[PDB]
C-alpha cells in the first residue's frame, strides 16, 4: 500500500526554529490537514519536533518527529529522525509510521514527506505493507 | 498486475552466510566495522536473492549514547537489483529490534522504485528477518 498526499497545508504551527539557521534545543508544534487528488480532506495530523542534536560526520542537524495522523479509516503514529537541513531545502524525510486502529491495523511502514511552503505546505506519501 | 503502486517482499529467513568483523556486540565501538554475505528466503524456503554489504559504527548520539552506524549493501534479487543505504543504531541491532534505511531499484524490476531496507537479527552472526517496501 502506497498513499500519495499531493497537498499536505500547515493549518497551525508553533515554533522557535530559524529556518535560516536552524540550531539545537528549537522545537515546534504542528496540525496538518491532508488533501487527495481531488481536494477531499482524507485527514490530519498532530504532532511535535524538537531539534535534538549536530551529527559529527556532515553537521546534519538532527531532529526527532512524532505524531498522530487520523485518517477518514483509521489512525497511524510515525516516529522518528530527519535532518532538518534537508527539511528546510525541500528534500524528502522519512520516519517509522506504525498502523494504530481501522483499516492501518496491522501495516506498518514508514512516513515521508517534502517541504513545498515554509510553514504552511509539504508534499507526501505513506508507504505500508 | 502491471506497474504495481507499492510493493512489499517479505524475507522471513535472512542467513548470513559470511561476516568479517571487528565488533565487540557485547559493548560496541565507534570504528569497528563489517562485511556480510548474506541468502535470502521467501515464505515458502525458495532461495530469491543474496547481499553483499558493509558497515561501520561513526558516532554517539548525545541524546541517549546510540550507536549510529552506516549501511550499505547490494541486493540482487532474482528479478533486479535493489541498492540500500542509511543510518542504524546498533544498540538496536544488536537486542533483536527492527532496524531500516533507504532502498533504490538499480534495475529489473525495482527500476524506478524507492523505499525501505528494513531488518531484524534472529541470530547475531547468524540470520535475519527482513522486509522489502518501495512505491
Amino acid at each position: 500500500l502506497l498513499i500519495k498526499v499531493p497537498t499536505e497545508i500547515v493549518v497551525k504551527v508553533v515554533d522557535d526554529v530559524d529556518v535560516a539557521a536552524p540550531a539545537v534545543g528549537q522545537v515546534g508544534k504542528f496540525d496538518d490537514e491532508l488533501y487527495d487528488e481531488a481536494g477531499a480532506q482524507i485527514g490530519t495530523s498532530s504532532g511535535n519536533f524538537r531539534i535534538e542534536y549536530v551529527r559529527p560526520t556532515d553537521g546534519g542537524l538532527l531532529t526527532y518527529y512524532q505524531e498522530d495522523i487520523t485518517l477518514s479509516d483509521g489512525v497511524i503514529h510515525a516516529e522518528g529522525w530527519a535532518d532538518f537541513n534537508d527539511v528546510r531545502t525541500s528534500k524528502w524525510v522519512f520516519y517509522p509510521a506504525t498502523g494504530v486502529s481501522g483499516r492501518y491495523l496491522g501495516l506498518t511502514g514508514f512516513r515521508q514527506w517534502r517541504m513545498t511552503g515554509v510553514r504552511k505546505s509539504a508534499e507526501a506519501r505513506i508507504l505500508l505493507g
